[PDB]
């Protein structure tokens, strides 16, 4: 029963410091691009769309333009993890990660920006 | 650029009646069922779980299940129909329908249950 879990759901960050969101995974294998769907949102704003071994600049919104990327790194050890860079104030809320490889699970991290 | 697009995305239906909400999607030639994934849910309840081809009717939540259905003549088409049948209170909500098929992309309908 494919599952994602997240290590942290809330995270309690600082104005312009740095952070690292993280979706968990199973890739009990060699990770296969053929099989991935990864994708990042928070309040309707899309911010990561890997499709494939596919990722497309074009539909990411405004604000993460250029503050935002996914660590291809952890991807291959099963960990999704979204790094946003100068944490804003409208940064704070609900960040959904949505994945597909084999199965299809997601899940929801809280964060909180402190002035 | 794979998307899901909604018909209706609110329903006002009678207690008691019949509905059929849908979810369409792109299906250039013929479905192929093992790369595909249908996800339905109400307010993280578990309706329709259908894995490439299987329906797991394991944890799926037992009110719906009940008189929850997918139609799956109705995928060949690319329409994702979920049946309920016998609308009850508790299925008023906001339902999302998640579908992987090539790419990925969900939608959200709003259901209102009027009792006369
Ligand atoms: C998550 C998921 C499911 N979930 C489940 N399936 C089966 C059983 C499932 C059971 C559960 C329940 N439990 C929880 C714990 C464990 O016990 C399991 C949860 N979840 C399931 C099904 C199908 C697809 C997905 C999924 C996966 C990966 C990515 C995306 C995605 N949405 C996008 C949305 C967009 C939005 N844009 C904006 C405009 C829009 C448009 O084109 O209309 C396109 C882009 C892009 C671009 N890439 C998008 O990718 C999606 C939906």
């Amino acid at each position: 029963a494919f599952t994602v879990t997240v290590p942290k759901d809330l995270y309690v960050v600082e104005y312009g410091s740095n952070m690292t969101i993280e979706c968990k995974f199973p890739v009990e294998k060699q990770l296969d691009l053929a099989a991935l769907i990864v994708y990042w949102e928070m309040e309707d704003k899309n911010i990561i769309q890997f499709v494939h071994g596919e990722e497309d600049l074009k539909v990411q919104h405004s604000s993460y333009r250029q503050r935002a990327r996914l660590l291809k790194d952890q991807l291959s050890l099963g960990n999704a993890a979204l790094q946003i860079t100068d944490v804003k104030l409208q940064d704070a809320g609900v960040y959904r990660c949505m994945i597909s490889y084999g199965g299809a699970d997601y899940k929801r991290i809280t964060v909180k920006v402190n002035a």
